[PDB]
């Protein structure tokens, strides 16, 4: 592996420099010890030293043998010991270069470290993903470069797969090399080494030069055996050994020139400081990490290796890039099988899909061509990508909770669809100036508390020009409602307004309206009852509950108004009915619920069109004969009020389809009810009945779905309304 | 692999060279080590002249041992130096020359660079696409793809480069120097090569003798060793000038692909002038087949072929004609909404008269729009506009409508005015004040055969281009926002006005030029900020209305000016919240459709029995009592749309009409209804919307015969 991980000026030419080190080490070892003569010979004129101070020969009269003596003696006991160990020295001084610069190679503690690290680089020039990667007034509405950019391209679950265990692998992989910096400690010292051993190579050899010589006066202590006292001796390899040292000594200095290099290297610039800076710079992503450690070092080693290398891990350890791979992997699996797993419809159904646990926004949805509604609850980066265009009907979008960054250009087509359009916030601004450019959105329901200042940017810039806007919903504090609702008002047909912390004046409000065929004031701290109210001659419904309203005395000037057709007061505190109630005719439900009411005089008979009352827990413990009048009632809770046994007007109607009876005092409900033939449902909980009685076989529609009883015996009907069932 | 860069009359040679010469160092190197010996040996005649000549022995009483020393005397310090290092001087310039050589290899900034190229270039030689540009299966088209991405990547990386050039130049000319200095040493240096040479040490004092004479015995072999190296150093060198010349006389710095390109189907293709066009002349010189299988790959013309290829093979004519459906003024409807482009056989469709195009980028269509009979009209919306096809007589010919949407200002083309046989423009799109006039000039100006023109756009002022075109309007309409009513020298120019449309504009009063357009014959007023009636009254003078539609506005309130009129074939009073209808409509005797609809009227007048003809009657969700009897005095009510009102039961009597061919009845709170309904033939389960069987006798019976 060490190829790819190769070092320019460390590893490529110490490995040349290397092996001609050896090779000259080998060359004078081979001669040194068969070429060495050291062919020594007597001499007679001897005055002070060297047998100087002087044809038919000398005749010196010595053995041939005791010659080869006097050479062993002169050659072992005289200088020249640089040159006699010459190549062993140069033997030792390669094997310390060859050895220094190798100690990481095959050695486990930093091995391992580099397996990690070589894994990776072998994956960043493979696994097409990273291949794929590297391919690459305004107020917040643009996004058509991402739309293109991606093509809309899929992984095939292949590249998704590659990239994503790559993902848990660099991450992991880094995570155990950046624990430390042992493979970065190795190469400071080796380099160091190097250095220090290059120098006094340099030193030792360059001085011991003057110790190889043509010849040497040999003055050893042997003409007690040889007969003369001074030898001349000559040394034949000694011309070579000289070549071969400045051979030697000129290819140190240049491994010593290239190792200052290296060592320059490593401290002119930081190298565990490390990142894709230059990537940032050319490059569209500017997601880059810095770390320093182990990691970054060997990244750093190889980026002058070669460059491509960096482009290739940068784009790869990306959130980028993660999350476009992320994307590709949810449409890879998160298919029209999947889609149909939650297509699901509760009222007024339109065929929702709500998509809560998703990361992002899948492509594959807008494949759902049959659906007119769609639910993102809490999914960051919600372009919604154009590629709407093959739905047909889009009733609702839910944006609950999940970003402002729609910006993809689709407005044509969502400004022929979204009649409705729901926005959950809990932030200030995280709700897009997007709203106020669809045009042919009529309802808006926005939930969450702002101040009344942010009502005013807010509701001025994002809503205004919503010029079809009939229906408003409010979920929020209003201490004031900024003017915007009040110029819509007046084509705008309900207001409701459902918060807490509601403590305004309305009626500036209701008068400028003069509509509002729907309000709705629901857990406002209301007490008072606005008197403008009652200009909304087209009111046709008023829902007035949880608030502390405690009175209805001041519904007096309801008949100022035409076609009310409901009136809606439960849970609030209105514990006494008037007389004002029976001159409301025009109505046709009401509803009066926990609000502890002691009394009600005969008045609601008057409302002989009423058809739905609830009169629930209240201290009441009475019906009045107005049941008996109210012919055409159809839905009646008589429940927890403590009632005595029901008077026998009770079934002196029509239908009462819903007779719901509860938590009073029945010891037997009257007989005669059953006979309604209409009943479709009876509650009997809570009132002690002993018997139920046997008259219910008259009504068909008393099958054991509506029989809400608590003993269901003592009977003859049980096996009719099972087999009716 | 290496071998297909290396270069066919310079690194075969180099290499076979290179071990040539390092055998002949090895071969002398062992020679000098053990064969030189250098037998010396004295003389007695005259020395002034070397022992010249001016049978027994000599005898020379020297010992053996002695003579050793003369001999490595005379061999250290006299003649041969030349001989002596031989081998090494071989063996050094051996190694070097071969080290040059390679230099360019296993070099840190060339490597990274080759490699890819001999990669590149053995996937474009192999590839199939490369065969089928000579002129998929759906996986060629990826493969091709991601080499071109790869090349055109790699190609933008080697583009700022100039190391392999330029080291390869430095690499020729160090081998030349060397080879230059190599023969004029190894030339020169012979006559130091002899057998015969005198010694004339001064070693007396040791010897006797000054003057030996010496037998050098490998003078030959080194003097043939020497001529035959000389010798092979001159070939080495012919190549090494040779490569100079190569290299100086042409520019190789640049490669073009003229010589291709004129032979193959491409004509795209850049002049290469960095290292990649080097590594280019490279495989050049290796086989020309590399260079042409690369330059016939790399071609944008060849890309777009492989698009095509791909649309044309998903997009084929089955697919094409399964998701070809039909809506309304059918004509063949084709919808393509995420294609890359626009595959070819969407023109085999002959019989195609509607084309629907989105979000398709570079839309062009290629003029084999003759292949089509049929091309009456075509929408290209929110696509691109690149159609600049020389086939006017064509699409003159046909498309008789375009509905073209934008989203900007610059994307609209300006194919209209060269179509002067446009009958009808639907436009939607950004508009401003001088962007409009400034675009809406240059596309409908010329226009006078234009009919219908219809707007959708935030316009705020009407255009005088519009009015002056308008003089041949058939049929106007605008929306979605308020205009400056510019009507008082608007309608008067257009004139001719037969059907006019106005929605969700800001007009809260009637305007008066309308007034006076008797050809008028058709008028829809709807979604405004309108809340009354009161300007129609002199309106209606007019002969043949035929229709007038005031609904979803605010008019609640309807005058009895409305009796002036007597044709009428269309009236829609829905969603107005008015209160009460007078017995003035039945003057239009033609009216037979009313739609009385959304309204808080809560009873009927005595209207209904007065229009004998009223085919569709509504009567929706405005709180209405039970139905006066002259609901059902009439000759067809065919639609009786009932619903959200009250009513206890119908009357038998409306279904003893039997013409009756709907009655929809929902929310309005039914006791029951009675048996003649169901005698209506037919009434049978056609649309009759009930909410229960409401006690009849044949609602089975019915259901069976439909």
């Amino acid at each position: 592996p060490a190829y790819r991980i190769l070092k320019p000026w460390w590893d490529v030419f110490t490995d040349y420099i290397s092996i001609v080190m050896l090779m000259i080490a080998v060359f004078g070892g081979t001669l040194q010890v068969t070429q060495d003569k050291m062919i020594c010979l007597p001499c007679k004129w001897v005055t002070k030293d060297s047998c100087n101070d002087s044809p038919t020969g000398i005749k010196y009269d010595l053995d041939r043998h005791q010659y080869n003596y006097v050479d062993a003696v002169c050659y072992e006991n005289r200088l020249h010991w640089f040159a006699k160990y010459f190549p062993y020295l140069v033997l030792l001084h390669t094997l310390i270069f060859l050895a220094c610069s190798n100690f990481w190679f095959k050695f486990p503690r930093t091995s391992s470290k580099l397996e990690h690290f070589v894994s990776i680089l072998l994956k960043c020039f493979d696994s097409p993903w990273t291949t794929r990667a590297l391919s690459e007034r305004t107020k917040s509405r643009i996004e058509q470069g991402i739309v293109d950019r991606s093509e809309t391209g899929v992984l095939d679950k292949k590249e998704g797969e590659q990239a994503k265990a790559l993902f848990e692998k660099v991450k992991k992989f880094r995570t155990h090399v950046e624990e430390g910096d042992i493979v970065y400690r190795l190469y400071m010292r080796q380099t160091i080494i190097k250095v220090i051993k290059f120098i006094l190579i340099i030193c030792y050899t360059v001085y011991y030069v003057h110790n190889i010589k043509f010849d040497v006066d040999c003055t050893v202590d042997i003409e007690s055996l040889t007969g003369y006292r001074t030898y001349r001796c000559a040394h034949p390899l000694a011309t070579l050994f000289k070549i071969l040292a400045s051979f030697y000594i000129s290819l140190v200095i240049f491994y010593g020139l290239i190792c200052m290099y290296t060592l320059w290297w490593m401290l002119r610039r930081s190298l565990k400081k490390y990142s894709f800076e230059s990537i940032r710079e050319e490059s569209s992503y500017s997601d880059i990490p810095d770390v320093k450690n182990d990691f970054a070092f060997m990244l750093h080693l190889i980026d002058q290796y070669d460059p491509l290398y960096s482009k290739r891990f940068a784009v790869f350890l990306s959130e980028v890039s993660e999350n476009k791979l992320r994307q590709l992997n949810l449409n890879n699996e998160w298919t029209l099988d999947k889609l149909r797993q939650r297509l699901t419809k509760n009222a007024q159904d339109k065929l929702e899909l709500h998509l809560f646990m998703l990361s992002g926004i899948p492509d594959t949805v807008f494949d759902l061509v049959e659906l007119e509604v769609l639910k993102l609850e809490l999914i960051p980066d919600v372009t919604i990508p154009p590629s709407i265009a093959q739905l047909t009907g889009l009733k609702e979008l839910w944006l609950y909770h999940t970003a402002a960054k729609i910006e993809a250009p689709a407005l044509a087509f969502l400004r022929e669809n979204l009649r409705a359009l729901h926005i959950k916030f809990t932030d200030i601004k995280e709700i897009p100036l997007w709203i106020y450019s669809l045009k042919t959105l009529e309802e808006l329901h926005l939930t969450g508390n702002l101040s009344a200042e942010n009502n005013r940017y807010i509701v001025i810039d994002g809503l205004r020009e919503l010029k079809r806007l009939k229906v408003l919903r409010l979920k929020s504090n209003l201490s004031k409602l900024p003017q915007v609702v009040t110029d819509v008002g007046v084509h705008l047909q309900k207001l409701s307004i459902n918060n807490e912390g509601t403590k305004l004046i309305v009626l500036n409000s209701l008068k400028k309206m003069a509509n509002l065929t729907e309000l709705e004031l629901i857990r406002c701290d209301l007490e008072r009852i606005p008197h403008s109210i009652f200009s909304l001659h087209n009111l046709q419904e008023i829902d007035l509950k949880d608030n502390n309203l405690k009175t209805i005395e001041e519904i007096i000037s309801f008949q100022h108004l035409h076609r009310l057709t409901c009136l809606k007061l439960w849970y609030n505190h209105i514990a006494y009915i008037p007389i004002q109630i029976g001159n409301l005719t025009n109505l046709e439900r009401l509803y009066l619920n926990r609000n502890k009411i002691e009394k009600i005089p005969t008045q609601l008979f008057y409302c002989r069109k009423l058809r739905y009352l609830d009169l629930s827990h209240n201290n009441l413990t009475f019906l009045p004969a107005d049941i008996g009048l109210l012919q055409n009632l159809q839905n009646l809770a008589i429940t927890a009020n403590r009632i005595e046994t029901l008077p026998p007007e009770l079934f002196q109607c029509r239908k009462l389809r819903a007779l719901h009876l509860g938590n009073n005092v029945l010891q037997s409900l009257p007989s005669r009810v059953g006979e309604l033939t209409n009943l479709t449902q009876i509650e009997l909980r809570g009132n002690r009945l002993e018997c139920l009685p046997v008259e219910l076989g008259e009504c068909p529609l008393l099958k054991r779905s509506g029989l809400v009883v608590e003993e269901d015996l003592f009977n003859t009907l049980p096996p009719e309304v099972k087999e009716r069932l």
